């Protein structure tokens, strides 16, 4: 199992913040959570597919959708509507990236009515692990724990963050037979 809370500060937003007090919400399907909702050791958990062996880059992917809803704002529509799926991890010796499908919508945060336009992503970094070990493919796991910055493209889809912001650290070690 591969542990990660994408952002503390962007699940209490999505619950507690600006976002829940409109409707907000998130679902998942094939990943589970662990821990407090809006808290630091809260984590999404991914559970591995069959990994890719390219010498000593794995391609580990995570099936399942995580799908984040909020600012209902009586117009009937969902203004924010973000969703990430086709979770991979493809490692690059000491780092690690975290690559994502997204489908989401762009905003300027003040019009209550018009959701803004589509956005998509495909195999899209969305983070970068700095990893705690590096990985090795040859010894038949990878360890996963280490801190995680956002990469120039989620910056994009996350609209308020810097790039290389800090996010969430991630954990576990995952085998690659499947
Ligand atoms: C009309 C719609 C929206 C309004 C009025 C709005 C307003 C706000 C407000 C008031 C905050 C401050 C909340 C806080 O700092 O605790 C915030 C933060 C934020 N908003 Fe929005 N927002 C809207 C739509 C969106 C959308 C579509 C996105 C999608 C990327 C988004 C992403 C964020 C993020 C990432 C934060 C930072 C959360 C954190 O980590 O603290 N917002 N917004």
């Amino acid at each position: 199992s591969f542990n990660w809370g994408i952002r503390q500060s962007y699940r209490h937003y999505i619950l507690k913040g600006a976002a829940g007090k409109t409707g907000g919400q998130w679902a998942t399907q094939g990943i589970g959570f662990s821990g407090d909702k809006t808290g630091i050791d809260g984590a999404f958990n991914f559970t591995p597919g069959k990994a890719r062996i390219d010498g000593n880059s794995a391609t580990i992917p995570f099936p399942g959708f995580i799908h984040f809803k909020g600012h209902d704002h009586g117009s009937g529509v969902y203004l924010l509507d973000m969703t990430f799926s086709d979770w991979k991890v493809v490692t690059h010796g000491s780092t690690a990236d975290i690559l994502v499908d997204y489908v989401s919508y762009d905003s300027d945060m003040s019009n209550t009515k018009d959701r803004g336009p589509k956005i998509t992503g495909d195999d899209v970094v969305l983070a970068t692990i700095n990893l705690n070990t590096p990985a090795d493919p040859a010894s038949g796991s990878i360890d996963l724990s280490g801190s995680t910055t956002l990469s120039p493209e989620g910056a994009k889809l996350f609209i308020a963050y810097d790039v290389g912001s800090p996010l969430d650290p991630t954990s576990g070690t995952v085998a690659l037979d499947g």
